[PDB]
């Protein structure tokens, strides 16, 4: 993917995702009643939701449709003129673009959507309707309150190809996972001064791995799990809670009614200095994904959401040919270590903590 | 059946300390003091005496050097000096071997009785103990992972109903248990001090010691223990968790000491002190009973536990459980678990939850 | 001196509930249910019965409509039905007015004894109570400020030693107290259940009820109550705190209900169940005794407390304390407190800590 | 008015470190290392260099032995080496005294410019710094009170609008301020990195340094600092808090070092990185603006602050504020504050909240 002559748009941060869902009422139950997100607008076709500290119109749009999928992952840009820059940048890349002066969803103004070089539906916008910032509305605060939108994670077959593209677009790599023979399994990259605004996971794609929201404290994440147990929907807790190695964040992954994966995340570190030290982890290091060594559940490696093109049809999936992280770590010929070079605390042909793949 | 003595039961206050035999005293000290932050009451070349942040009795844990790692004694404090005599009479009537030492078996304990109980466990009963500085407001010493109290023991024994009746006669009240619909009991929890447990029975081959549990103030303190173990690159010694228990409702973690003695870190169970405290029975197939979030129970939790000693210092012979295995009926190849009773969606057949099978 | 009966004391388990008379039942409901999140066991046009998250007995708090806000009863649960007989014999021997009702004074309590005790307080003793759903795992109902247990009462009485001896004869065990170097006792704490207190005596004009205290799980739950009260613009009803207590070592907050009944929120005191539990005496001039961080005690904490009723529903006459006043000797114009005993640096003369006077 | 230079502003990343002169280096070391747990990057008989848990630059705090306790420099990191030249030209155009050292003023910093800025404050601008081990996952070193980041400075200056305009020209964006209906500004907060502040202006006699602020992960970390100070019997060095701020919404604590330099501990403010981030203005009489729970602001917080040095190491002359005093108008004899605007209930006249006066 060549670097355009045209300047990249100045991207501020991840801003919202539009997810297609099959049953809007069941989705509302999950995101509003279980998770406590705040309704900015709703009707029979869509629900627009925001986090506790947000002032732009929404962080999540649920749109009723026939096939559950990512419709758009939206980044806010610094100025109105940056939408023009986005259009010219992606035009030069040869990508299909669509510009709407009055936006694609309610509460957004002039917006550009693109089918990007990795097959993902990106939106770029500046203009958005401001709403009441709920950051001191402690009369509304949930024991599991979701306070910010933090990041997206994308599944794509060739991580270096996507990384180079995102670097040209101005994202900076913070962390990655590699092996000794030069394969890259995952990379994390940011615009705002946190570990990530989007991230790439090696795998068959394009698929959307997850959308991540932040909490203030670790106990808020614990409460989400506790509430899911009380609602007898613990089967929708996919992975965690844990401490990540990469990012150092406390985390949880859960599954919405259409199997879209949502991460809850807190307490990663500042990355805003331009010489921020990068960190590379070895793929066999059993503390890289869960710092406590807990096993990564196989569905985390295999399952992700479909994404749509700009006509609303599902994007064709291209298979990864580089090595599989699942296979090399927890498969029958996989291994992981606790201490590099130590047989004690290593796992061969199975996961940590006494489990193999089901 | 273990008969109810005519002699009155000793008035037991609480679990008070465990004496563990360890093979390398310095390695064990690194774990309990440097990693876990327990406070040293006394040590020499043979023993380390340790206590939690809020304790005023001499110790909650004694580490004794010896050739075979094992539980040497699980000690309960009784209400009065006279209760030690009551304990002796009670266990004598049960036909158990007993040993009485007027000046104690370990430093910082006075008059004490040790017994080989009817389940083959080495119990101690004592009242007299040397008081030490209660560190409960020593926030200059407080660790991010601070262990604040000894909470309980957990014992592996083959016949849970048999053990449960004996402990009830001794004055423990059952707070929670796990049963199935076919009349099998897999585990029971029982108290004196008005929390969920002072000891507990886990069905399996025994006598073996499942774990000793310490409490923290808050859930973040348990998280910090995990985080510190990751930083020390000993995450392989985190056996299971952290999690929320179904039974007890406590936030928990299980870790393994250098001799594979299992330690639970525990917080925020509930008050049980009323005599009609409702007893909660969970079904063994309920996948929220042990981990409320449905995370799978690691197989070693069901299979591994510490040897225990008799009064001569020799390991007690193990008697095999003949009742159904909790591992086998839940996560084994013919096992079953559910998320919602009567719902096939979210049930597991012949494997564990979250996409795993037995290794 | 209150004599020790020949009759054996009833075996008291714990504090169990308070009945408070309130003047506007709907306003009190808004406070206890909507602000504080207590759970309704039963309500009608005259009464609201409330319980904490982990309770299995019918209630921990009864709000009763009446003309004069006051404590109507402070209730302790006893170990067996026969202990209610023991309580009746004990208080009859003390020469106190008693009243026995086989079917209870409030809903969800059976055979019960109410007494006008030697200090003028309306005590209830009961065993029988209707069990309800224990909500301890109902995380679907859990508030960010959740009140999990009833912990204790605190009583204002003019002669603390006289009250202390009576409560000891009744089986309460003193855990901590406050004295000076001239033989005056200002406060004492005493327990049945193995925590720092089930009731406590504060020196002052009485009988008056100082507070009822509820527990939370964690310190952040108390912080949330404060945050919520700010958001509701009722921060003027936060009286004192939040803080760390010296006595008890608990994290704490005091707030005021619509009738100015004081509620404490409390967490993480220590285990006192061993019979030789070490007692702790603090000097009244030690500025870490009430707030460990040295924050000043607001003067209303010393002067204001609720009326109590006799068994005919009339307010008990208030008897004035003649012993020295904790307020006067610490923060009044001729008061004194210290940070370090014998150190002039960090001491306060004729004023409160942190730069304030009254 | 301070005119805007034609020379381009240096691109400022963030606050980076402060150099404080202290009178007894060992006593200061015991406070910052033993009490507060900061990490040693370098020390000798004259200086101690300290950093927070998540820092990768050489230090966040330099303690320098000297005769008069004062701020020696408040340092901001700039984006590129060239921005140091830009800073030099900018301040030269402003007519300010500057000093350039190509090898730095303190260890672990390279090419650096120090200036006596137009408000009389010793600012440093640098890019080059020695990287050190980032301790962000060193949980074997983590304290119960761990300080994780340097967050901000707060400066006392007599004319807030004058300083505000100057800092805006320098690229800082205002997030929040405190004003009255007469048009007086009492304080402003302004940022470069995406948080509420990198520096802040407090109206008062100046130039003086009000505080340096460090972050924690969670609210319980701040509570622990208080608890530890109680156990060390130095609760007299807890000046204000802990509390919830109105401005910023952060949980906070102010403590005093051995030379009375004020240190704030701070957590959980909000994201401000979007260019149209909504600005919040509070009324000076709002009793929830500084402490959200309505707790009173101690008078020393308004009156006391640290001296600052000029580039010859002499104390800067103090200029007195002529605008209205926030102390006098809120908690002074002729002051007032409110809980609910327009409501005399929960208002305080000629005294502070919670029953206190000056
Ligand atoms: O599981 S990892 O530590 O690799 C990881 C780190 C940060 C993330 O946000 C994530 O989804 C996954
Ligand atoms: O006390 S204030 O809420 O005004 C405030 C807010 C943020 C700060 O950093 C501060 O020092 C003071
Ligand atoms: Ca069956
Ligand atoms: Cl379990
Ligand atoms: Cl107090
Ligand atoms: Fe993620
Ligand atoms: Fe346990
Ligand atoms: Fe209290
Ligand atoms: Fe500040």
């Amino acid at each position: 993917i060549p670097k355009p002559v045209a300047p990249a748009p100045d991207i501020l941060r991840c801003a919202y995702a539009e997810l297609v869902v099959t049953d809007l009422a069941k989705s509302r139950n999950f995101y509003v009643d279980v998770l406590g997100l705040h309704v900015s607008y709703e009707d029979e076709n869509q629900i627009y939701l925001r986090s506790f500290e947000e002032f732009i119109h929404h962080n999540l749009v649920l749109t009723k449709g026939p096939v559950a999928a990512l419709k758009a992952m939206a980044f806010r840009v610094r100025t109105p003129e940056d939408v023009d820059k986005a259009e010219a940048y992606y035009q030069e890349l040869g990508c299909r673009t669509e510009r709407r002066k009055d936006g694609f969803v309610k509460g957004i103004g002039d917006a550009l959507r693109v089918e990007d070089p990795l097959g993902f539906p990106y939106e770029f916008f500046f203009e958005t309707t401001h709403v009441e910032r709920l950051h001191m509305r402690y009369d509304l605060y949930s024991a599991g309150e979701l306070v910010r939108l933090d990041h997206f994670n994308q599944v794509t077959p060739d991580v270096p190809r996507g990384r180079k593209y995102l670097e040209d677009l101005g994202f900076r790599v913070t962390e990655d996972i590699q092996d000794d023979e030069g394969t890259t399994y995952a990379a994390w990259m940011h615009r705002k001064g946190t570990v990530q605004d989007t991230a790439l996971t090696g795998g068959n794609g394009p698929r959307l791995h997850h959308v991540a929201f932040s909490t203030h404290e670790k106990h808020n994440i614990i409460q989400i799990c506790d509430k899911m147990g009380a609602l007898r929907i613990s089967d929708r807790i996919e992975r965690g809670p844990g401490r990540h190695g990469v990012s150092n964040a406390f985390y949880l992954y859960i599954l919405d009614p259409d199997n879209h994966r949502i991460e809850i995340y807190t307490q990663d570190y500042y990355t805003g200095d331009p010489d921020n030290p990068t960190i590379t982890w070895n793929v066999h290091d059993n503390q890289r994904r869960d710092w406590w060594g807990n096993p990564v559940v196989p569905s985390w490696y295999t399952e992700a959401s479909k994404v749509l093109d700009l006509d609303g049809n599902v994007q064709e999936i291209i298979e990864r040919t580089d090595d599989s992280e699942l296979e090399v770590t927890i498969g029958a010929d996989g291994f992981s270590f606790t201490r590099a070079g130590d047989e004690d605390g290593s796992y061969h042909g199975q996961a940590s903590k006494g489990f193999k793949l089901g």
